[PDB]
């Protein structure tokens, strides 16, 4: 056990190993408070992030478990990592606090799509790396659920990892009006049409692409009503194929009060792009979920030829998710969790 030490930062009491030097903090939330650290065991610029109130309720204890989970499976070069995990508590008896530990990330892909120009060979790396971690998160039967430019992380050398996995956590009011974020979101899921499944991940990595082309959030919308108007204009109104797998009835007598749209011409709306993102776009955008493109799929995709390596394109570890199913008290969530904080072992 390495020895603890204390302090007071913007009125929280963090204890920590004395490995972890120089903190100062970064961000405040429902869920957490993050600190920047120097990392002395590995020389890494560290990012801390305390959890609050981890074991309140049934739902915070199991979401506490599903996120350390979740974290301690993923070892790809574009996901986020777990560097470390601890807690100062000598005992299950003791045990209240969970801290969790990554690298210290700086830009985001907001960072450099607002204020940057960004070449053709740019958006082919950037995409790439979205869907090489996809094609690993997939593997595992993981969604990640929120894509969006704020969960991307992009370094100097145009390097990307994702970050900030949906844990089931949007409230109404996050997702209400003129919001970045529901404009990601595919609409089987804005809308509740149906159960959804990996696919919704694919809709994300193509409104991602396509901003990133223009400059241009791809469909703003001022409420959902107005974003489902703006996804329909371009891709066009569902078929009777579709609304068969919409399992509101109230869902699919609405969108038949709609006039039908033809999908239009994506050459027209993404002037002067590559023939081949056009393409790929085309592939990404369709509205019936069965029908897009996969991870592995795009990743053979002609426009990523200078990229593409599939002996480098690597697959996850089996992931067992069968504790979603299952029904605990919060003592029994908060001694699996101590169990998976005490058991890690540290990346090489
Ligand atoms: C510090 C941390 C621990 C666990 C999960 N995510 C974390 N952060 C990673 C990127 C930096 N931004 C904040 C989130
Ligand atoms: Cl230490
Ligand atoms: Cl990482
Ligand atoms: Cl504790
Ligand atoms: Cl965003
Ligand atoms: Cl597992
Ligand atoms: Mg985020």
């Amino acid at each position: 056990r390495p020895t603890f030490y204390r302090q007071e930062l913007n009125k929280t009491i963090w204890e920590v190993p004395e490995r972890y030097q120089n903190l100062s903090p970064v961000g405040s939330g429902a869920y957490g408070s993050v600190c920047a650290a120097f990392d002395t065991k590995t020389g890494h610029r560290v990012a801390v992030k305390k959890l609050s109130r981890p074991f309140q309720s049934i739902i915070h204890a199991k979401r506490t478990y599903r996120e350390l989970r979740l974290l301690k499976h993923m070892k790809h070069e574009n996901v986020i990592g777990l560097l470390d995990v601890f807690t100062p508590a000598r005992s299950l008896e003791e045990f209240n606090d969970v801290y969790l530990v990554t690298h210290l990330m700086g830009a985001d892909l907001n960072n450099i799509v607002k204020c940057q120009k960004l070449t053709d060979d740019h958006v082919q790396f950037l995409i790439y790396q979205i869907l090489r971690g996809l094609k690993y998160i997939h593997s595992a039967d993981i969604i990640h659920r929120d894509l969006k430019p704020s969960n991307l992380a992009v370094n100097e050398d145009c390097e990307l990892k994702i970050l900030d996995f949906g844990l089931a956590r949007h409230t109404d009011d996050e997702m209400t009006g003129y919001v970045a974020t529901r404009w990601y979101r595919a609409p089987e899921i804005m809308l509740n049409w149906m159960h959804y499944n990996q696919t919704v991940d694919i809709w994300s990595v193509g409104c991602i692409m396509a901003e990133l082309l223009t400059g241009r959030t791809l469909f703003p919308g001022t409420d959902h009503i107005d974003q489902l108007k703006l996804i329909l204009r371009l891709v066009g109104t569902p078929g009777a194929e579709l609304l068969k797998k919409i399992s509101s009835e109230s869902a699919r007598n609405y969108i038949q009060s709609l006039a039908q749209m033809p999908k239009m011409n994506f050459a027209n709306v993404f002037i002067g792009a590559n023939p081949l993102a056009v393409d790929l776009l085309e592939k990404m955008l369709v509205l019936d979920s069965d029908k897009r493109i996969t991870a592995a799929q795009a990743l053979a995709h002609a426009y990523f030829a200078q990229y593409h390596d599939p002996d480098d394109e690597p697959v996850a570890d089996p992931y067992d998710q069968s504790f979603e199913s299952r029904d605990l008290l919060i003592d029994e969530w908060k001694s699996l969790t101590y169990d998976e904080v005490i058991s890690f072992v540290p990346p090489p």
